[PDB]
């Protein structure tokens, strides 16, 4: 019923540095991942339960295609392997959970919410939540 | 000797182990080696005056320095700290480290010209990381 398609770019980030240093991610790392995740660009598709969400950076890309209900594997922010499983938790709002394929590590997650047609990203590690602000482009 | 010019680098040893020397862990050591595995020097020369910028796609630093006189930099893992540079010999800078911020390893890096070829050595207490460039 949400309609998540289309292209996105970041607007706003609150704690992704804090995100990072709860995964261990070295200083020299997050250094350059604040840097150059200051704007990411997004493009999903989207039909119903089935989506497609590719996230770029100059230092990194992503891509991600699940539906709805489905298990499948992607790879925490730090870059290890899980096995997730995305909930509608409300009409507009999609709820991954994650668990690491190999290792221990803090309780991982995020959410894509759309509200007044921006994309609210958070990701959580244990205690720390990270918000992430798209805005369509 | 006549470091001026632009490099690219042909080979790199031990930069892993230098990099856990300075406390970076697994998940970062693998893409900080992958990021930094094929850097773009440029070097303008003038006596003891020296202007050294290190580019890669990830990640590009610029130094300023005179030979024999103190000035602040970074080590490889992007502490601030206080440097200074003397000859080693003819066609050799060896590069002293203090950290500004915090304790960490004993750091210093050399340059060397040997045979049209720049040495850069890389040191974190007992660990040496070597890489060579060549002109591009
Ligand atoms: C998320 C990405 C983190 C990347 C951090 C690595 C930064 C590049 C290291 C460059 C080292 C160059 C050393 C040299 O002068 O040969
Ligand atoms: C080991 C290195 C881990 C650092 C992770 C870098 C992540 C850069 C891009 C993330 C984009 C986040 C987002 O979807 O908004």
């Amino acid at each position: 019923m949400p309609n998540f398609a289309g292209t996105w770019k970041m607007r706003s980030s609150e704690n992704f540095d804090e995100l990072l240093k709860a995964l261990g991610v070295n200083a020299m790392c997050r250094k350059v991942a604040v840097a150059a995740a200051s704007k990411p660009h997004v493009e999903i598709r989207q039909d119903g339960d089935q989506f497609y969400i590719k996230t770029s950076t100059t230092v990194r890309t992503t891509e991600i295609n699940f539906k709805v209900g489905e298990g499948f594997e992607e790879e925490t922010v730090d870059g290890r392997k899980c096995r997730s499983l995305a909930t509608w938790e409300n009409e507009n709002k999609i709820h991954c959970t994650q668990t690491l394929l190999e290792g221990d590590g803090p309780k991982t997650y995020w959410t894509r919410e759309l509200a007044n047609d921006e994309l609210i990203l958070t990701f959580g590690a244990d205690d720390v939540v990270c918000t992430r602000i798209y805005v369509r482009e």
